[PDB]
């Protein structure tokens, strides 16, 4: 219905040429069969001459002269035929790619223009509806679309049922029996399909489910990947994850079983039609004159007619595509929301120092997060004042900002300019009175000269000299070369924060206006450029009314008038001393205040490197394709048998033949190419399926083995990683499949053609290839030049999309409306390149279409022309013209299938390059040893010595500079202190992930580096500040063996005894066996905490370890877990990170950590007798 009706919008001629391209194209449809129905006409001669020969056989002399006359006639009209045909279908060519760009073009055009014009002229609605540079994005590909809308698409369209419907008719006429015949297989094939649908609809979901437990096993052990490696579980995660994989595979193959089957049968009954339609057509031959050939190709046509409604169908869902996508933008394209914003006309008023009046306003956002920020005000300040807003976040001091400029209309009350209603007049002229000094001093990125000149569009190089000079903006230009010819280079370096700030109070004086809005125009800055600013403002103000924000106290005290909020509402009012001395909020305020997935090298064949190496057996499936391939010809040799024994040879046996050979044609065809088609299925089959366990499998068990800068710091999050393993397993499953494929249309085409070749006239196979490698290069040729088009067309419309899209994204682009239609300009300009880009390439698309049409009667041509004369003369024979035409359709599926898997190739490559890069390694925590796990090594000294750190991410400030500890046996070392102090980062190097830039970290002597890896997790006590269940039972959570590791009832047992979380664990029947699920992130903090403990002492360690678990916990639930703590050590070094100091006083060591340097260390006693930093520390913690 209104999908298309909205979709036109079609200009005074584009209507009319519309009609013309519907016009061109029907007849451009129907020249296809009419050129068919000579190629009949040629069969209906040839067998006219040679049933008489045959059947006669009583001259040889007479036939070498009569006969030949007839075909000498015959070909005068063949030549004119052809040649016609041709030339119309050349013509019609470039009209219906015409159709293709200009119209396009200028609806484009027209879009775009309207769309960055609309968004000037409605203000705040851009901003509202959605997320600004999202629309960018999503305006761009739409305009793609139309290009297919408007598309030669439709036109496409047009001609297949021209095809289709008027292949028909030629048909109906020649002969009625047989359209029925073929008006009964369209229902069968379609009934085929149908199935097919439903076999993809049932094994997507089922391979998706299958995948889905891989995805969720893989997504959370990889994210909890520091704490995995530290228990020592990694092959339990590694065993599960295979689990997934073993049903994966088994549902993977049934898949491809199905596909092979529906498709192999599929084809079955194409060519059951093929042949029953020769058969029912033979009927009518031998007992009729009824069909003399005519129908049998005009039928074949009609079958190319019903895969034409299969080439509509792309045709129809990049039409929904384009009317879709447009019709949404559409309603922000036309239809502004108006009546609060819009940009023209209106009355004005004359505004010589305006009022700021405000009467009774409340307002609230929109987001639902902060309503009636603003709620009831009355504040009259006259003209040739300085009001002060000072208040709380939450007062809406930006709302009232807002409002001023009539970007929103308040929902209570009215603002009154100059005592003068503000709704009534045009806004554009009130924008100009209205002075605005932004919170972000952002600006576009041009000369220095353009900057001052988006202020007001009349501003001469003298005002912008005047401006820099009394702004003190006047010293950067210098140093700058070029003066205000200084382009503003980058993203914004070439100016501080506060150099740009200097161009915006530039730029306000040069406005001139009577009100002045000036938001963190003074805050921000540093304490130098603050006095700079101060003193250009102070010469911008006292000529003008103004309003200033500002939360530095100091130039808030200069203010002619202070008016208090504390969240909305006006409470104070009065200057500095009446506020002052009242003590309101004022007073109160002084006194708070005083990429990673371009790998570089590109593969040379690795795909099948690594493939091979996996590679166990198959060499039948790629035999059965050569086969397969050769299959092919039988039928179109057997179709020429077909119409030869009806061409020559006279009436007796003429019937048997045809029985004999549709027989044959069931058996050598149906039943051959279904099983060696299957013998190919099962082979790629296989082989997707097992690269589909073994790459998964040989990726996610190199993982656990990696750590660092990958799992010490991700560039790429868990979920693409998944994802990653997701689409790489598959596309390999594709490329397996690929391979079969090129070797297959390979010796179906090339191969077998060569053979029938050699049974030619000598003459034939020189002319032939003559065309035939000329069209496959020929079309290949044209999708170089589309590509190549298309590539240069992304780079202009990129320039016009840069420049819209910073506009958008910056807000203060609707503050002006001075520089919006000067920006409109400068699109048009833009624009106008791309226009004369779509002219240009109208006819390069124009010429490539027409030319590969042209070739396609040029064949035809050749094919009747020689086939004539020299050949007719002597040595006529009925085969090897059918053969001519199929070599054509050979040609077909080559080029076809080799453009195809291009982009096959491509991911298939893509896949290799991650694939290659995990086998490169990186080989921390591969496993090493330095002791055979000795028990005469348990706890040692461990030493630190000049250990610097600082995180793979390099800008964050070193945490560990100058750091060396020690920690005794038995004995709790505490680490206090502050954030950013490597606290963490010292039981990071402990448990050996991501040691240390540059010093070293010992044992007794033997480096953690070197330390055995499996004894180091039966010698951790590790304890997050975020524990985190893993899918197990709680029972399989708390402990985890190995073969590093043992599990048992009793342990189990104590280790919840222990850790107190036994209390939770009587709650809830099944005791132990108990799942809570949902990746147990349903547990209350105090239980989590515990489970962690009872993990901890599972390992047996003598080395405990905590991690801020005073701080993720509160009241009892500490205390229980401090108890927990307590019975664990029995003398024995523990690590307590934590912030609290008050539940460290039981520490012998605590080491007072500031940035690398301890700064105190000691005992409590010591130091809280010292008045230094410790006793400050737990000073300030209560
Ligand atoms: N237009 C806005 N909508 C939503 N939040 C805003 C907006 N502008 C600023 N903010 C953020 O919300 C905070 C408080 O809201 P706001 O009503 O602007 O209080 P105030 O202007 O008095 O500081 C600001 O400090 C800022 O971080
Ligand atoms: N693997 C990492 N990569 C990047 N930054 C990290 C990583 N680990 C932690 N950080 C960040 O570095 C901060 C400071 O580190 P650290 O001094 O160890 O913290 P704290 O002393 O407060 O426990 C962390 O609080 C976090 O914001």
């Amino acid at each position: 219905v209104s999908v298309l009706t909205m979709f036109r919008y079609a200009g005074w001629l584009d209507r009319l040429y519309m009609l013309v391209g519907t016009l061109a194209a029907i007849i451009h449809g129907v020249a296809l069969p009419l050129m068919m129905l000579i190629f009949g006409d040629m069969t209906d001669s040839f067998a006219s001459v040679g049933n008489v020969s045959k059947n006669s056989t009583n001259m040889s002399e007479a036939d070498k002269r009569a006969m030949f006359a007839k075909l000498e006639e015959e070909m005068t009209t063949y030549a004119y035929y052809y040649t016609g045909i041709g030339a119309g279908v050349l013509i019609v060519a470039y009209i219906q790619v015409s159709f293709w760009c200009l119209a396009a073009g200028r609806q484009i055009h027209k879009i775009r223009q309207k769309f960055f014009h609309a968004i000037m002229n409605q203000e705040i609605g851009w901003f509202d509806v959605h997320d600004v540079g999202e629309l960018n994005t999503r305006l761009t590909d739409d305009v793609s679309k139309i290009n297919e809308g408007i598309g030669d698409k439709i036109g496409m369209f047009f001609q297949a049922m021209a095809t289709f419907f008027g292949g028909f008719i030629i048909g109906f006429t020649r002969g009625w029996k047989l359209t029925l015949v073929i008006l009964a297989i369209s229902p069968v094939l379609g009934l085929s399909a149908g199935i097919w649908a439903k076999i993809l609809s049932s094994f997507t979901d089922k391979e998706l489910h299958a995948y889905a437990k891989a995805g969720a096993v893989a997504e959370e052990v990889l994210a909890a990947i520091r704490t995995v490696i530290a228990f020592g579980g990694q092959k339990k995660e590694l065993e599960r994850y295979n689990n997934n994989l073993e049903e994966a595979k088994r549902l993977g193959i049934k898949k491809a079983i199905t596909a092979n089957i529906s498709m192999g049968a599929a084809f079955l009954l194409i060519y059951a039609s093929y042949a029953l339609a020769f058969w029912y057509g033979t009927s009518l031959v031998i007992s009729k004159e009824y069909s003399i050939g005519q129908v049998l190709t005009v039928f074949f046509s009609v079958l190319i007619g019903a895969f034409s409604v299969g080439q509509a169908s792309p045709n129809i869902e990049a039409f929904a595509n384009a009317r879709g996508a447009a019709y949404e933008v559409f309603k922000i394209i036309d239809n502004k929301p108006s009546i609060d914003s819009f940009s023209k006309s209106g009355h004005k008023p004359d505004n010589i120092q305006g009022n700021l009046e405000f009467k009774n306003i409340h307002f609230s956002y929109p987001s639902r997060k902060e309503v009636q920020i603003l709620k009831g005000l009355n504040l009259k300040v006259k003209s040739g004042q300085t009001v002060a807003l000072v208040g709380n976040s939450g007062c809406g001091k930006s709302t009232t900002v807002q409002l001023m400029q009539r970007l929103y209309d308040p929902l209570d009350g009215m603002v009154s300019i100059d005592g003068q209603d503000i709704r009534t007049i045009n806004v554009r002229y009130l924008r100009e009175i209205i002075g605005v000094v932004s919170q972000e001093p952002v600006l576009f990125a041009t000369t220095i000269a353009e900057n001052i000149r988006y202020g007001r569009e009349d501003v001469t190089m003298d005002e912008i000299e005047k401006a820099v000079k009394e702004a003190n903006a006047y010293d950067f230009i210098m140093k700058l070369p070029h003066q205000f010819d200084t382009l503003v280079g980058e993203r914004g370096a070439q100016l501080s924060g506060g150099q740009k700030q200097r161009i915006a109070i530039a730029r306000a004086l040069v406005r001139n206006p009577k009100i002045l809005l000036l938001d963190e125009a003074t805050s921000a800055l540093d304490t130098e450029s603050e006095a700079v600013v101060q003193a250009a403002l102070d010469k911008a103000r006292e000529g003008r009314t103004t309003i200033v924000i500002a939360h530095r106290l100091s130039t808030v005290r200069n203010a002619d008038v202070i008016a208090g909020f504390d969240g909305g509402v006006i409470v104070e009012q009065g200057n500095h001393d009446e506020l002052m001395r009242e003590k309101g909020i004022y007073f109160k305020l002084v006194m708070t205040q005083t990429l990673d997935e371009d790998v570089p090298p590109a593969s040379f064949w690795r795909i099948l490197k690594l493939n091979s190496t996996e590679w166990p057996y198959f060499v039948v499936g790629i035999f059965c394709a050569i086969i397969n391939g050769g299959l092919q010809p039988a039928f179109s040799v057997i179709f020429s048998k077909v119409v030869g024994v009806f061409t020559n040879g006279g009436p007796p046996e003429t019937q048997r033949q045809n029985s004999n050979l549709f027989s044959l044609l069931f058996l050598i065809l149906g039943i051959i190419s279904f099983i060696t088609f299957f013998l190919q299925g099962f082979t790629f089959g296989k082989a997707g399926e097992i690269l589909t366990k073994r790459l998964r499998y040989m990726v996610f068990k190199s993982m656990l083995r990696q750590d660092v800068s990958w799992f010490d710091d991700p560039k790429n999050t868990t979920g693409a990683l998944t994802t990653r393993l997701a689409n790489d397993a598959a596309q390999v499953k594709g490329a397996t499949g690929s391979r079969l494929a090129v070797i297959f249309q390979n010796i179906a085409n090339l191969g077998t053609g060569i053979i029938i070749s050699l049974i030619y006239g000598w003459q034939l196979t020189l002319l032939l290839l003559a065309i035939v490698p000329i069209i496959a290069i020929a079309g290949v040729v044209e999708m170089k030049m589309l590509s190549g088009q298309a590539l240069k067309d992304k780079k202009e419309l990129e320039g016009s999309g840069k420049i819209a899209t910073e506009a958008i994204e910056n807000f203060r682009t609707v503050v002006s409306l001075t520089r919006e239609q000067k920006f409109e300009t400068m699109y048009a300009q833009s624009l106008q390149i791309p226009y004369r880009n779509a002219m240009k390439k109208a006819h390069v698309f124009g010429i490539t279409f027409s030319f590969t049409q042209a070739m396609m009667y040029f064949s035809y041509a050749a094919c009747f022309r020689f086939g004539a004369y020299l050949v007719t003369q002597q040595l006529m024979t009925f085969e090897n013209v059918l053969l001519v035409f199929s070599a054509i359709v050979f040609g077909a599926m080559a080029v076809g299938q080799v453009s195809s898997f291009a982009p096959d190739y491509a991911k298939a490559t893509v896949s290799a390059s991650h694939i290659i890069r995990i086998i490169e390694k990186t080989p921390e925590i591969d496993s090493y040893s330095t002791q055979g796990l000795k028990p005469n090594m348990l706890e040692g000294n461990v030493q630190f010595s000049g250990v610097v750190f600082n995180y793979p991410t390099r800008p964050s400030i070193p945490v560990l500079q100058g750091l060396s500890l020690e920690v005794k046996k038995g004995q709790t070392l505490a680490l206090v202190g502050s954030s950013g102090c490597g606290k963490s980062t010292v039981v990071q190097l402990l448990e050996r992930f991501y040691d240390p830039m540059a010093g070293s970290v010992f044992l007794d002597g033997k480096e953690i580096k070197q330390l055995n890896v499996q004894w180091l997790r039966a010698q951790l006590g590790i304890v997050s500040q975020e524990p985190i269940l893993f899918d197990c039972s709680i029972a399989e959570n708390i402990a985890y063996g190995d073969n590093s590791r043992v599990v048992s009832y009793e342990e189990i047992v104590r280790a919840a005894k222990e850790a107190n979380i036994h209390q939770f664990i009587d709650s809830l029947p099944d005791k132990y066996n108990t799942r809570v699920g949902d990746k147990g992130t349903q547990l209350s903090g105090g239980q989590k905490q515990r489970i962690a403990i009872a993990r901890a002492l599972v390992r047996q360690p003598h080395i405990l370890l905590l991690d801020e678990a005073t701080s993720a916990l509160d009241t009892e639930s500490e205390k229980v877990v401090q108890e927990a703590l307590d019975k664990a050590r029995e003398g024995r070094t523990c690590i307590v990170i934590a912030h609290r100091l008050s539940t460290i006083q039981n520490a012998d060591l605590i080491v007072v950590i500031q940035n690398g340097k301890v700064k105190e260390h000691g005992t409590h006693q010591q130091l809280l007798a010292q008045k230094g930093i410790y006793f400050s520390m737990v000073s300030v913690q209560a």
